[PDB]
């Protein structure tokens, strides 16, 4: 059976890089008919954020995926938090020191950085201290690191699924730490381990960690084990080729939902990154995903994570793919964050109908719509100016206004049509003025179906507010 991974690290914000790795493990997984676990590396007592491990959880939730095993779900191979089984890796670690895999080395920083700038990188110099003297000198606890005693000479076979094998001569893999000075472990022993004990048959990770591969690949064999199937995903891009970075752009899964991002919408974008439906189709829903999934489609090249196409498809999710009252419903959390009411669902109904064609993000919605549910918009500096220019054309229209009966969309606009005529003007020049004092801003949709939506006295009321 398949039995897939994804080990976050929770040092800050959930990453998008994490979202994209985890939709591969998790499609892979059901595809598959397997598990998909989710086992949190928390080992980096530095960069540890309280809430962090709470916040990737949310956040692949979220998305849509779901797990099997983890830290607050459980499983049968936990516990699921490297920080819970730091005794297992110091045991593993022994039992390579017994195998003559691992060896202690007690250089110092100082002596480290000697022996780097001498040799290009640590030596394995600590090889040739007598077993019993390196034992001796642990036990009277001299600060120590074990590393993983690579074979000089010689070469390591490894194989990603999507690229093919790579024959490393040994010289390019160095004698790499396994068990930090301070008791705990490095990716590279906690990996293989927890991997192991968990029952991980694919393991699917972003291509950076190709090159350390051959590493792993020596360790499953130092302790005897089946080496599982490794696939390496291509990094996201900007669309400059340079590799996504959370220093550089938004990675934060918490700041596209913050920002009104539908999570179907990422997730959807995120399918597209290491992967394409046959017939080519962009819009798809997460069962499609999986169904249609095959190694065979995953591109290698770069995938460039492109905002605007992620805002395309966010938009697109909006008017085409969700109906109006979900919509609807959806926009509700952010009215409320803008600190803004409606008086019906029918109202807010119409109100989104209105806007749909307008904006990509939920949250652009109260923003570019704040005057449909309150007095308290603002009102631009382009708005004002033209509201000014305009001003004695609205004084002279105000009295037709308030003589309508008919106070309709088509009323309304022979009204203006039958006045700018009457003015010698074209209806443009009313029509641009009327819109600032009715809405504070220049663009908004249809003039006379926003004229309407509040009804003569409201509108009359605001009017007349801009006019004093
Ligand atoms: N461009 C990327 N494509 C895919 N996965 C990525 C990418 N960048 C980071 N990741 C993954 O996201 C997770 C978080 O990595 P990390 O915290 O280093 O973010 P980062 O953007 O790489 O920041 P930095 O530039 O400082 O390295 C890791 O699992 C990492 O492999
Ligand atoms: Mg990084």
């Amino acid at each position: 059976m398949v039995v897939t991974r994804i080990a976050p690290s929770p040092t800050g914000d959930p990453h998008v890089g994490t979202a994209y790795i985890a939709l591969f493990n998790y499609a892979w997984a059901r595809r598959n008919g397997g598990r998909f676990i989710v086992r949190i590396e928390d080992t980096d007592r530095a960069r540890y954020v309280p809430g962090a491990e709470e916040r990737i959880l949310a956040a692949l939730k979220w998305l849509g995926l779901s797990y099997d095993e983890g830290p607050d779900v459980g499983g049968p191979h936990g516990p699921y938090r490297q920080s819970e089984r730091l005794p297992l890796y110091q045991k593993y670690a022994e039992e390579l020191l017994k195998r003559g895999w691992a060896y202690r080395a007690f250089e110092t920083p100082e002596e480290l950085e000697q022996i780097r700038k001498e040799k290009g990188g640590y030596d394995g110099r600590a090889r040739n201290i007598p077993p019993e003297e390196a034992e001796e000198r642990a036990r009277r606890g001299e600060p120590h690191v074990i590393r993983l005693k690579v074979p000089r000479p010689g070469t390591t076979e490894v194989k990603d699924e999507l690229r093919g094998v790579v024959v490393y001569d040994n010289q390019e893999i160095p004698d790499v730490v396994l068990l930090k000075s301070d008791g705990y472990p490095t990716y590279h022993l906690a990996n293989v381990v927890d991997d192991h004990l968990m029952g991980v048959t694919d393991v699917i990770r972003a291509e950076e960690w190709l090159v350390s591969t051959p590493i792993h690949v020596l360790l499953y064999r130092a302790f005897g084990w089946e080496a599982p199937r490794f696939y390496h995903m291509p990094l996201l891009r900007n669309p400059d080729k340079t590799k996504i970075s959370k220093r550089k752009s938004h990675t934060s899964l918490d700041w596209y939902k913050a920002e009104g991002f539908l999570p179907e919408a990422l997730r959807n974008y995120l399918c597209l990154m290491g992967f394409s439906m046959p017939d080519g189709r962009e819009i798809f829903t997460l069962e499609e995903f999986i169904q249609a999934f095959t190694w065979e489609r995953v591109s290698l090249g770069g995938p460039v994570f492109d905002l605007e196409k992620l805002r395309w498809m966010n938009g697109k999710y909006i008017r085409e793919v969700l109906s109006l009252e979900e919509v609807a419903e959806r926009v509700k959390p952010f009215l409320r964050e803008a600190g803004l009411s409606w008086e019906s669902e029918a109202y807010l109904r119409r109100a989104v109908e209105l806007m749909r064609p307008r904006f990509d993000t939920l949250k652009e919605f109260p923003e570019k719509a704040r005057y449909l549910f309150t007095e308290d918009y603002p009102v631009s500096e382009k708005a004002q100016r033209k509201l000014e220019e305009g001003l004695p054309l609205l004084k002279e229209l105000y009295p037709r206004l308030r003589a309508q009966e008919e106070w309709t969309e088509a009323a309304l606009e022979a009204l203006l049509r039958g006045f700018a005529a009457e003015k010698g003007v074209k209806l443009g020049q009313v029509a641009q003025p009327l819109r600032a004092a009715l809405t504070g801003s220049l663009e908004t949709p249809g003039l006379f179906e926003i004229l309407a939506l509040l009804g003569k006295e409201r509108a009359l009321r605001r009017l007349e507010r801009a006019l004093a």
